[PDB]
C-alpha cells in the first residue's frame, strides 16, 4: 500500500473526509507558535527556580540546569508520596521515579498496592500532560532529588523534616504549581520570549503557504488563550518573511490569513459557557467598550466568547469544524453540548519517535526474533509436557533489550508507551483526536478532498492469527 | 512464527508467566458450567416471559421466541429513550435500536447529542455484560418493539399509554430486572436445568483431565456464587464419566480436585468484604452450627468469606493466584487492597467470532484492497493539487462490505468492535483479563511452565510505518 | 379586629381582590369529590396490599389495617435506608422513621451526615405530598417494618434478603409505586368508589349553593384528570338532592353548573404543551370523532387541552382566573409563560389541625409559661455574670411538652411544623397558594366582593421587639 | 416576657444552647472590622468609576457620587434587561428599577411574564447578596440610568448602541465585575484604606472585652480571606487600646486574642476540599516553606487551609464552632460533609431596620387600623350579601402608607420585606443563620450559659386564629 514519507504523514484514530471540512481552527501556543527546544523549556525552568529561590527556597536551586531527556510527557506527580509515575490507561504502574531513583520492582508495591493508583483522586495525583509541564516536571524530581540528598534535610515519606517545620510533596507541589503559573501570567516569560524570538519560536514558510491553501477551501479562524499584544507579536514573527503565501508574492499581515480571530478564549471554559464576547481594540490591544455584532468583515478581533459565539460568526456546526491544537480536551460536556468540533492533535515528541522506529529497528528485530525462538521451545509441548527449559537468559536478555529500546526515547520512556504496554497519555490521544501529527504543517501534503481512514487497532485475538 | 492452531489459543493481554501460578481458582456457572446455546438462553428467556405474564403483562409475550442472532453481549440499555445501544471504549455510539428497528444516521443525533452518552449515569443506561444478560438484552427488545408496534398502546418518548397508565421504559426496565432476578434466585431455572442436565449444561472430559494436571503443579479452589445443593449437581453432572482423569483411570468425585470449595460466594462483595465464613454440611447441603477452620484437608466446603480468607485459607500471596472466570469485575479496591489476582476470562463468544475472523477472508481481503485503491487515487496528490476524484461509490462499497462483516456476527455486530471502532466491552476485557479464551479448557494445550508474552498493540503511527 | 370563625376562615398569603376574579377553575378529585376519611384511604390501602400479594409479595401483607393515625402528608421516602423522612424547609431532618421505630436523636447523623438530606435528589428521595400518597406512605412504613422484624429476612442498609435474593428498599419502593398506580389506573378503586358512592364520598348541598352564586359573578369551569364516564358518576352523586341551589327550587343536571367542562385533562402536563384539545361524546363517554369548537354554548365536554385552550375558550387572562384545588404545582414554566393564574389550595388536615390550635391551648399556654419563666433566669445576666443556672429539668418539661403537642396530630406530626420549625410542605404551601381552606366550600362566608389581606409574617427581629 | 433592649437583642431562627459552645470562629471583613458608613463605601465606589473610566468609560462617571440612600442589600441585577431586582423567597418580582426608573405595575409584566424570573439561571442574573456589593449596586443604576438618558447613547432593550458598536448590560456589567474585583485585589482600595483608618473602619473598646471573656469559655480562631500585611494592619487597629481587656490591665497583642489564626482562607472553598495548610512567616508576611504541624501553640499563624483542617487543629467537631461572620453561604456540600457549625450572621441594616420599627410606629399602627376598618365593612357579610362597598379610597391610603413605611428604609426598601412580603435575602437568613443581629458584640449581653430559644414563625392560620 502506498504511504507518504512517514515525516509528511498525518495519523488517523477516527475517519474522517477532508471534502466535508469548511472551517479550519487554530490553537497558537505550540500550534503554529512552535517554540524551540530545549531553549524554550530551559527558559521557563530558569524563571521558576528564580521565583522559588525569591520566596524561600534555598540556593542550590540555582545549580540546576534543565535536562530535556529526563521528562516524558503526561506523567503523574503523585503528592503524597513525592513520585513521578508512569501509568498504563488503567492506572497501572509503568514506572516509579522518586527524584532521580527509579524505584524498580518489589518496593513499588510496598507503596503502591498491586502497583496501583486510582488516577481519578486529583486531591493526590497531578497530571502532568501538556507541553509547558516538561519544565514543572523535569523540577519536581530535581526538588524531590536535592531535598532527599541534602545532609540539612531529613527525609520522611510524605516529605522532609527541617527541625520544628515540616515540608510535604503536597505543599511542595503547590510551590511549584503557583511558581509556574506565575511565570506564564505575570513574570517575564511572554517578555523574554518576544525579545528574543528568532531563539525561542521556529519560524517556516510553509505556515503561510498552507493556511494560505486552506482559506481557498473553507474559513479559517484562530481561537487562543493568550492575549492580543502576545498574539500580535507571535503571529507578525510567523508571517515575517520577504513574500506572501509564495515566493515572489506581496506579504500581507498574519490577519489576513483569518475570518476570525479570537484571544482570550479561556479554553476550556470556552467549550462550555464561556465569557462574554469581547472586542479588542487593535491599536491599543485593550477591550473596547462597545462590541461589533453581526457579519463577519476583517478588522476586528474579538476577546472571550464561546465555541457556539465562534461557530455561529463563522455559520457552521461542529462537524464542520476541524480544531488544530496541541492541548487534549475532555468530554465532560459531549453527552449534552449538541455541538462537537473534529480534532487534529499536535504531538511534537512524534518526530524523535518515528526516528527511533525506524533508525533503530535492530532493536525491533532483535526482540522479534527472541520472540520467535521462543514459540519454538514451547513448539511441541502441551500440558502433558513437564519440561521446564531454562529462559531466564532469555527473559533477561528481553529485559536489557526492551530496556534499551525504551532509553531511545529517554530518561521516562516513550511518550506512547512503557515496554509493551500503552500508556495513559496513549489512550486520551486515541480518545480525543481524530488526526494528529508532529505538526498540522503535514496537512500540506494531503489534499484537501483526502479521505483519511482510520487505522486498524488490533487485540491479541485479532494480531496473532491468520486469514 | 509458531503458534497454536487458532482454536486452542489463549490471548495474553498482559504477559504472564505460568510457572509462577501456585493456585488456579474456578468460578463455576459459564466457566467448568458451559451452558448450552440456545437452549438454555431460551429456558431462561420462557421463564422471564412466563413471570413477567404472571404479574400482568400482556399474553402476546407467549408468542415471543428466544432468538440467538439478535443480541450481543454487553450492550447498554437506555432506560430513558428504550434504546439499546453499542457505545465504543469512550461512550460513542456505535449502534442505536429502537425494539427491532435500528437508527441509522442522522436521527440518532436527534436524541443523542453528539451521538454519544456519559456511561457514568447508571440511574439511566445500564450495562448488559454477562452470559446471563443475553435472554434479558433480546427481552427488552421484543417488549419495547411490541409495544411499539400494538395498536393499542400509544407510544411516547420516554414510554407508553397503557390506556389511562404510563408505563415508562424505565419502570419497564426494572420489570425486567426483577423477573430475571426472580427467575434465577426463586424460580424453576435452577430446578428445570437439574432434571435435564443433558440438554442444558455442555461435558466433557478434557474437564478433568486438565484439573487434575492443574493439581499437579499447583493448588487448586472453586469459588462459586451459587448454593452447594446446585454445584453438587452440576459439578457431579460435568464429571459423570465412566472413568477418572484419563480413560481406563478409576473416577473419583468431584470435590476431589479442588483443596478447597466456596459456595455462596457473593461476588464480587467476595473480594472486599465479604461474608461470615461458613461451612456447609455436605450431607443435607445445610449451613453446619459452626466452621471448623484450620488445616486445608479436603472435605471441607465452606459459603461465603472473603478473597483475603481464600489466601489465608491457602497460603498464598495474590500474585500466586490465577482467577479463572467468565465475569469481568472492575478495580474499584485496586488502589488500596494490597491483594490482587491474576486473571484468565473465558469469553465463549470467541470460537464462533474466530471462525468468522478465518471462514469469511473474503471481506476482510476486499476491504484491504478499496484501502489500496483509495490509497492510489491520492498517490500524487498534496494540498497543492486541487482534484476532486469521485469516491462515492467505492466509500459506497466499502460500508456494504463493512456492514456485511458486521452482520456476521448477527444483528448487533461483533462482541469486541462495530467495523473499524472498539467496544467498551473490547476495552473492558483490556483493563480486566490478563488472559483470554474461549474456553479456560484451551490451558490444555499449553505447559505449565509456559511464558504468556503479550501482545503488541499498536497507535495508527506504528501499525502503519515500517522500520 | 374582627375574624369570621375559624371553621369558616379563607387564609392569605398573598392578598387577593375578588371583585377581580371572572372565572372559577374547578379541581374534582379531593376538591369538589371530597372522599371520606379513613374508610377511602383504607380501600385504596386494601386494593395495594392485594396487588402486591398477587403480584408475590407474602401473605402477612394481608393482616395489615390502614391506620389513619401514622401518616402526614408530605413525607419524603428515602429509597436508599427505606425510611420515612419529615423534613423543613431547606432540608433539614425534624424526623425520621425506619417502618415504626423513630430514629431519635444521634444515630441520625449515622445515616444523614448533618441531620442533612439534598432533597433536589429525586432518584433516591421521593415526596409524597398528595392525598392519595397517604395509603402508599402507611404502606412503605409496614412493609420496611414488616420485613424488618420477619425472622426469615435478613434486614440490610439498603434492603432485605428474600432468601437468596436481595429486595432493596429502592427496588421494594417502585413495587409500591406501581401497585398505586395500577389500582389507581386499571384496578377496581374506582368502580368500588361508584358502587357505593355514600361510603366513600362527602355530599353537602352547601355545594351546589355556592356554586350557583359563583355562576352569577363569573364563569365556572371544571378541569379534572378523571375520565367522563368516572366524572359523571360522581358529579351526579355530589349533586343529587330534590332540590337545586337552594331549597325549594328544582334540581338541575351538574353540567349546567359548568360554562366549561374538561375531563382528561392530564395535569400538570395540561400547564404546559398539553394535549390534543377533544371533545366528548356525552352519551358513550367516549370521545367524539372531531371537536366542534367556537362558541361557549354549554353542553360540550372536552377531552384533554392545556390551560392555553381553557383561556381562549373562556376568553379571559391567567390573572381573571382563580383556580380551586388539592395539588400543590411548581414555577416551572412562570419564567416564560406569560399566562398564570390565581390559586386556591384546599388543606383538609387543617379542619383537625385547627381543632388542636384551640382545644389543645393548655399545651401553647404552658410552653409559653416556661419560655416567661426561662427568660426570667437570666434577665439580669450577661457575658459578665457567670452563672450557669440550672434548667436541663424544665429544659425537659418543654421537650416532652412539644413532643406531646406534635403527637395531638398523629405519629408524623402537624401537616405544616415539628415543634417550631415549619415542613417543606409549609414552605411549598407558602410557595404555591394564594388562598388556603380546608375546604373551598369556606368562600361561601365571604361575599365575592371581598379584599383577601395577606397576613403578615414575622421574623425574629419582628415577632419579638415592640413598636 | 423579659427582653433586653432591642438594640442589645441577638435574635435567634433556631435554637442554641450556649453552654453546649467550644469554640467561636471570626470572619474579618465587616464583622470584627466594620467598616464605617458611608465613607467606606464611597471609597470602593469612586476608585472602581476611575477604573472604568481608565479603561474606556465616558468621564461623566467622574460625576458620580455614591448615595447611600439608593442600594438595598440582595438585589438581581437582570443583565439581559439591565434591571436592579427585588425579587421574593421565590422568584417573585416586588420592585423593579431601570436605572432610577422605578418601574410600576403592568410594564413590567410587559418585560417579566408573571412578574417571575427563574433565579438560579446564574447566567443572566447576578445575586447582590455582601456588603461589599453595595457600590457595585448602586453603580450598575448610575451606569444604566446615565447611558439611558444621555443624547449620544441609543437605548435598546439588552443594552446600548453607538454607531457600529453595542454595549449590552451584560458586557456593562463584566466590566463592572472586572473594575470592583480588580478595586479589591490590585487597587488601592485595602492601601487608602489602611493609611486613614480613623475614617474607614471602627474602633471600639467592647471588642477586646468580648473576646476576652469568650477566651475564658472556649476557643477563639479567626478565619479570614485577607492576606496577613492587611489582617495584622486592621487587627493592631481594632485593639489600639491604652489598655488591654478591661480600663486599667495591661494592652495585649490582638493575636494573643485568638488559639488559632488563618488568614487566606479562600471561603467558600474553605468549607470543602480547601487549599494546603499553609504557615506565615509573621516577620515578612510571606508563606514560609515550613509549615508546622502537632499542638496548637501561640505564636503561629496559618494561610491556606481547611474548616476541616481548623476542626482538627482546635479538637472540635462542627456543632461545637460557632461561626461569626457577615457573609451568608450555601449548602451545597451539608449533605455529604459530615461536619456542620453553628451560624452567628451580622446583618448591619438591622440597626437602622429597627430604629423604622420604633421610632416609626405611627406608619405601622396606622395600617393596623385601616385594616381593622376594612374587616368592619365585610363584617355582617357573606356570599348571600351582593355589597360593593367602596374601598379605593382605602386601598389608595394603604398602598401611600406602606409605600411611605417601605421609603423609610430607602429608595429600595427593607433589607428583608417588601411592603407585606418577605424578601430573597430574608429567606437566606432564616436558612443560613442560627444566630443573628447587627453586630456579633451583642453577644456581650448575654451570658455563656444563655439558652436562644428559637422565635416561632407563623403562617395566616395560626398567626390570625387564636386559642
Ligand atoms: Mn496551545
Ligand atoms: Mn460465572
Ligand atoms: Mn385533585
Ligand atoms: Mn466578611
Amino acid at each position: 500500500k502506498y504511504r507518504r514519507e512517514a515525516y509528511h504523514r498525518v495519523f488517523v484514530n477516527r475517519s474522517l473526509a477532508m471534502e466535508k471540512i469548511k472551517c479550519f481552527g487554530f490553537n497558537m501556543d505550540y500550534t503554529l507558535a512552535v517554540y524551540k527546544s530545549p531553549e524554550y523549556e530551559s527558559l521557563g525552568f530558569e524563571l521558576t527556580v528564580e521565583r522559588l529561590v525569591s520566596i524561600g527556597y534555598p540556593q542550590e536551586l540555582l545549580s540546576f540546569a534543565y535536562d530535556s531527556t529526563f521528562p516524558t510527557r503526561g506523567l503523574v506527580f503523585d503528592t503524597l508520596y513525592g513520585n513521578l509515575l508512569k501509568v498504563d490507561a488503567y492506572g497501572n504502574l509503568l514506572v516509579c521515579a522518586h527524584g532521580f531513583n527509579f524505584i524498580r520492582g518489589p518496593e513499588t508495591r510496598e507503596q503502591y498496592p498491586n502497583k496501583f493508583i486510582q488516577r481519578d483522586d486529583t486531591e493526590r495525583f497531578y497530571i502532568l500532560n501538556t507541553l509547558f509541564n516538561l519544565p514543572e516536571t523535569y523540577l519536581l524530581a530535581c526538588l524531590v532529588d536535592f531535598f532527599t540528598n541534602c545532609p540539612r534535610y531529613t527525609s520522611c515519606e510524605t516529605g522532609f523534616k527541617d527541625g520544628d517545620l515540616f515540608m510535604s510533596y503536597r505543599s511542595m507541589f503547590q510551590d511549584v504549581r503557583d511558581a509556574v503559573d506565575w511565570v506564564h501570567y505575570k513574570g517575564s516569560l511572554k517578555e523574554k520570549t518576544v525579545e528574543n524570538l528568532e531563539k525561542y519560536v521556529v519560524k517556516d514558510g510553509k505556515l503561510p503557504l498552507l493556511l494560505s491553501r486552506m482559506k481557498e477551501v473553507g474559513k479559517v479562524f484562530l481561537a487562543t488563550n493568550s492575549d492580543y499584544k502576545y498574539t500580535d507579536k507571535i503571529m507578525t514573527y510567523l508571517f515575517d518573511f520577504p513574500h506572501g503565501p509564495k515566493p515572489g508574492s506581496s506579504h500581507r499581515p498574519w490577519q489576513s490569513y483569518f475570518d476570525l480571530i479570537l484571544v482570550d478564549a479561556r479554553k476550556p471554559l470556552f467549550f462550555g459557557e464561556g465569557t462574554v464576547l469581547r472586542q479588542v481594540d487593535t491599536k491599543t490591544g485593550k477591550l473596547k467598550i462597545g462590541t461589533y455584532t453581526g457579519p463577519l468583515q476583517h478588522g476586528i478581533v474579538y476577546s472571550g466568547g464561546s465555541s457556539d459565539t465562534i461557530c455561529d460568526l463563522l455559520g457552521a456546526k461542529g462537524k464542520d469544524i476541524l480544531y488544530i491544537g496541541d492541548h487534549i480536551f475532555g468530554d465532560i460536556l459531549k453527552s449534552k453540548k449538541r455541538q462537537g468540533w473534529q480534532t487534529f492533535l499536535v504531538i511534537p515528541e512524534l518526530a524523535q519517535e518515528l526516528h527511533v522506529w525506524t533508525d533503530k529497528s535492530s532493536l525491533f528485530e532483535e526482540l522479534q526474533s527472541l520472540d520467535i525462538f521462543l514459540a519454538e521451545l514451547y513448539k511441541h509441548l502441551d500440558s502433558s509436557s513437564n519440561e521446564r527449559p531454562d529462559i531466564s537468559s532469555i527473559q533477561r536478555r528481553i529485559k536489557k533489550v526492551t530496556h534499551d529500546m525504551d532509553m531511545c526515547y529517554g530518561m521516562m520512556g516513550s511518550l506512547f508507551r512503557s515496554g509493551s504496554r500503552q500508556t495513559l497519555f496513549a489512550s486520551q490521544v486515541m480518545r480525543y483526536a481524530d488526526l494528529y501529527a508532529a505538526s498540522f504543517i503535514n496537512l500540506l501534503y494531503y489534499p484537501f478532498s483526502y479521505l483519511f481512514r482510520a487505522a486498524h487497532v488490533l487485540m491479541p485475538h485479532e494480531s496473532t492469527v491468520e486469514h
